[PDB]
């Protein structure tokens, strides 16, 4: 039994092939000229009345969320879609091709942006095994793509792809690996460093010493969780940091280890800062180089945030003595950097002008009058266009080179100017030399020294629990796949600040929380938690709780292995009842691991499903899953349950497929959001149930008893003589042979 991941490789579409009859089953206008009928029924009547039935019916999907409810309407709509479709038969040798906007995650930057419409693929990807050749699934992020690939998406005979700018991509199941990715030392307290420096392969996690022992100073040392990744990070990596610097500089996560020389923050506090070689379990720092964590914060969203406003803040304030009025030019706009930038700017009162590339500028909250492209030098004129010299009183720059040079003929007035990049530095009176008025300092955000960081990382707080800055959209991976992660950043794929988490660990001392623990597999993960791993806190938590058989003997046995277990009767779908069972888990032993487990099950072709029956099925899935993660503390682990039924669409089980994808892609974009969560795509299991086992038992018991099973029919006979019937307690039985084992049944 190996474990899978499931990839998207590129496909080459057939360029040659015959473009297809097309309806569009939409609300609008069609820029391009192409039938449209509003919904399917109105598709039927034209076929009613002669029309020849369409090779292809495109039915690109409303937009839907990642919410109880959207889920909910938007498979429920597929649905109705997939039911009228398979009735009318004149639609046979035609397909349905439904259009997705990001239900899929395909390459490496992209998360999914839409739950309820990868519940919509985990459905149709069920129907479309039951019925080949006859949908077809495609997740296109901008449309009109689609027309043009058309005549390739079908003549592929592809039956799932996504279309992306890069090519298109169909999915399939691929052992872990390939290579194995990032392997770790166990031993805990290694890190991240550059081993074969040029070359992104060849970054490794090797042991570090530094970290682990002893205090300190002056020193505080941590339990990292997740860490920042700055583009400095990416070229360290690649030979071409022209400075020193050791891999991973920032970070949030739990204080171990304190003293001497440290009155402030004490061991247990949740902490975020700028830690050296931050990539690793175990780093340590100088306790006024990081600060106490705000909010109800993440460890991911914390350790984006402290180099990116630091720099901002030292930068803006210390450096730049920006006033109000006076106005910013800031490159790398969509970066960290950038987009801290004007954040701080806007409440500093200034006027701002800003440069990304074209695709970014969405990410951008400015108005499109003060944005220019950032690998163009024509912003100058633009801007001096946009308003005359003076330009600007400010500078933030980022872009070295010959691109740092267009950026001084902005501000001609006067000004302060900022330089970011080690590669090109300068020098002060050389750059009076180019141009007067213009003061110019090349700074490094470390400068300003543990008094003064922590100074301003105590004022930035303020800011933000003010909210007056938010901390920077997160994309975030496993340290041990560190090179995709790198490499995204090194490309400049990315918007906002990438992150890495450590590697999850349940607190041990902690309580664990599993839903549905009666089942099949919640009992034995239960008893697999007990009586193997450390786990000694349990809450289990089923509809039915301890009434169930036979669950009273299932506590019990963890009880009797010296645990503190709870079973508790709740319908983790009911927010309400959940809210009750975590706030009575005890203080001292909180909770760090979510294991939901619970599940409802359904059987039947799609045409037979039903939105009540859909319901049933989403309902421990969906809202449990939703009421978990609203309840849960950001930083407990989250463990989901699907079903590899949502991954291969095993037919049969559309509407369960359709929840179990759904609990897939709310990992994918939680995880990617920075919070600790995996989700499990179980395939079949050997092992029964309490249940089941129990009722197995009972028909081994009633046998050895020479007795035998009725059939349905006799059983019901018998129920309708025995009710109406003189006798008032009767025992309608079959037995076997002619029983000198029971006294009763002598003669
Ligand atoms: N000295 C110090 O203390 C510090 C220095 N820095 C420096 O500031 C810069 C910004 O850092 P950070 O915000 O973490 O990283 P960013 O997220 O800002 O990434 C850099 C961005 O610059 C843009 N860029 C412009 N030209 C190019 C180019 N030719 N190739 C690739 N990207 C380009 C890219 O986006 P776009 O497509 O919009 O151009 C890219 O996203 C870094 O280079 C870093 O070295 C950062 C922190 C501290
Ligand atoms: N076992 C297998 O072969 C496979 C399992 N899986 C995955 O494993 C999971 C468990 O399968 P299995 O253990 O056999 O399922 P079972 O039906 O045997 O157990 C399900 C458990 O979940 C509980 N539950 C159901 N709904 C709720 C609810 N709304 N609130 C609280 N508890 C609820 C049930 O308790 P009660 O009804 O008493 O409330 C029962 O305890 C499945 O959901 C699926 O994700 C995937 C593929 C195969």
């Amino acid at each position: 039994a190996r474990l899978y991941r499931l990839s998207w490789p590129t496909v080459q579409l057939p360029t040659s092939a015959q473009p297809p009859s097309c309806v569009l089953l939409g609300t609008s206008e069609v820029s391009a000229d192409i039938q449209v009928y509003p919904d399917l029924r109105s598709l039927t009547a034209a076929l009613d009345a002669g029309a020849e039935p369409p090779g292809v019916v495109i039915a690109p999907t409303p937009p839907g969320g990642g919410r109880t409810a959207d889920v909910r309407e938007t498979t429920r709509h597929a649905l109705d879609l997939v039911q009228g479709w398979l009735s009318d038969q004149r639609l046979n040798e035609s397909r349905l091709l439904l259009v997705t906007q990001g239900a899929v995650a395909v390459e490496p930057g992209e998360p999914v942006t839409d739950l309820a419409q990868a519940a919509l693929w985990g459905l149709l990807r069920s129907t479309q095994t039951e019925h080949p050749d006859r949908f077809v699934l495609v997740d296109v992020p901008e449309p009109a793509q689609l027309l043009p690939a058309l005549p390739g998406v079908l003549a592929c005979g592809e039956p799932q792809l996504a279309l992306r700018r890069g090519g298109a991509h169909a999915p399939r199941l691929a052992g872990l690996g390939s290579d194995d990715v990032l392997p770790v030392p166990d031993g805990t307290g290694w890190r991240l460093e550059a081993t074969r420096p040029g070359s992104l392969d060849g970054l490794a996690l090797v042991d570090e010493p530094t970290a682990t022992a002893p205090l300190g100073d002056g020193e505080v040392r941590i339990a990292m969780r997740a860490a920042g990744v700055n583009f400095r990070d990416a070229l360290i990596a690649l030979g071409m940091y022209p400075g020193v610097a050791s891999l991973g500089s920032e970070g949030a996560g739990v204080v171990v280890e304190t003293g001497p020389g440290v009155t402030g923050l004490a061991p247990g506090d949740r902490v975020m800062g700028m830690i050296p070689k931050a990539f690793g379990p175990l780093a340590v720092a100088d306790h006024r180089m990081v600060t106490r964590i705000p909010a109800g914060w993440s460890f991911a969203r914390a350790a984006s945030v402290p180099i990116v406003f630091l720099t901002a803040y030292y930068a803006l304030v210390d450096l730049a003595g920006l006033r109000p009025g006076e106005s910013l030019l800031v490159h790398s706009a969509a970066g960290g950097v950038g987009m801290a930038a004007i954040q701080l700017a806007r409440h500093l009162g200034a006027e701002v002008y800003a440069t990304a590339s074209e695709d970014k500028w969405q990410a951008v909250e400015l108005s499109r009058e003060h944005l220019a492209s950032s690998r163009t030098c024509d912003f100058e004129q633009q801007f001096l266009g946009a308003t005359g010299g003076r330009g600007v009183d400010v500078v933030l720059n980022s872009l070295a080179g010959e691109f740092a040079d267009a950026s001084l003929r902005m501000l001609p007035r006067g000004g302060r100017f900022l330089e970011l990049g080690k590669t090109d530095v300068r020098d002060p009176v050389e750059v009076a030399d180019a141009h007067p008025g213009v003061s110019y300092q090349a700074f490094d955000t470390v400068e300003a020294g543990p008094q003064r960081i922590g100074e301003m990382l105590h004022e930035l707080v303020e800011l933000f629990e003010g909210r007056v800055l938010e901390p920077l959209p997160v994309t975030a991976w496993d340290v041990r796949q560190a090179p995709e992660a790198l490499r995204h950043l090194s490309q400049a794929r990315h918007v906002g600040k990438l992150v890495l988490t450590m590697p999850p660990v349940w607190d041990a001392a902690g309580t664990v929380l599993v839903t549905g623990g009666t089942g099949a597999l919640g009992a034995e993960v239960a008893r697999h938690l007990v009586i193997e791993r450390g786990v000694r806190n349990l809450v289990l938590v089923s509809r039915r709780g301890p009434a169930a058989s036979g669950a009273a003997e299932l506590v019990a046995q963890l009880t009797a292995y010296g645990a503190e277990v709870s079973l508790q009767a709740c319908d983790v779908a009911d927010r309400e009842t959940l809210a009750k069972v975590l706030a009575s888990i005890p203080d001292e032993h909180p909770l760090t691991a979510v294991v939901h487990a619970a599940g409802v099950l359904d059987d039947g072709v799609s045409e037979s499903l039903t939105v009540e029956r859909l319901d049933q099925v989403l309902r421990p899935k969906v809202d449990g899953a939703r009421n978990l993660l609203e309840l849960i503390d950001p930083d407990v682990a989250l463990v989901l349950f699907s079903s590899v039924s949502g991954v291969l669409g095993s037919g049969g089980q559309g509407n369960y497929a359709a929840a179990n994808s759904f609990l897939d892609a709310l990992a994918q974009q939680r995880q990617s959001r920075g919070l600790p969560t995996r989700s499990l795509a179980w395939g079949p299991w050997a092992e029964h149930g309490m249940a089941s086992t129990l009722r197995e038992a009972e028909q081994d018991r009633l046998a050895r008893s020479g007795l035998l099973p009725i059939s349905t029919e006799e059983g019901l006979s018998q129920f309708d003589a025995a009710c109406g019937g003189a006798h008032t307690v009767v025992a309608p039985v079959r037995f076997s042979r002619l029983a000198i084992k029971f006294s009763v049944l002598q003669g």
